[PDB]
């Protein structure tokens, strides 16, 4: 169990970047640090690609999360 | 004589880059950018390799242009 958990613990933070998140507590959709921001899904991995330089990612919505799934699977 | 002059004119900035430097007007020995910092020459050309992501970097001495010029004429 813990070597199939260990599939998505490619995580090496920075000590100090705080988690921004909801009232509720589910993850904000931007997550910033250092003057770079990125968009993350409801766990914590950000989505590749999405990582700006100024500042405020547009998070992807369905179309392009659809695009990217059927170009992958067409690859 | 221009067509020589535009072979270091490789430089697309950005439009809000402030260049600091001194009170005689040379180029301060790092410049700072949304977050970055890097180390520069006399000329505006940054050094490879000097962009720190945390800030300050330590710009290099004689012994590491020294150890770069050997390695690279070894090459």
């Amino acid at each position: 169990e813990t070597v199939l958990s260990s599939q998505t613990c490619e995580q090496t933070p920075e000590r100090l970047f705080v988690p921004s998140c909801t009232t509720e507590g589910s993850y904000e959709d931007v997550q910033c640090f250092s003057g770079e921001c990125w968009c993350v899904n409801s766990w914590g991995k950000e989505l590749p690609g999405s990582r700006v330089r100024g500042g405020q990612p547009r998070c992807p919505t369905d179309c392009e999360k659809q695009r990217a799934r059927m170009q992958s699977l067409m690859g």
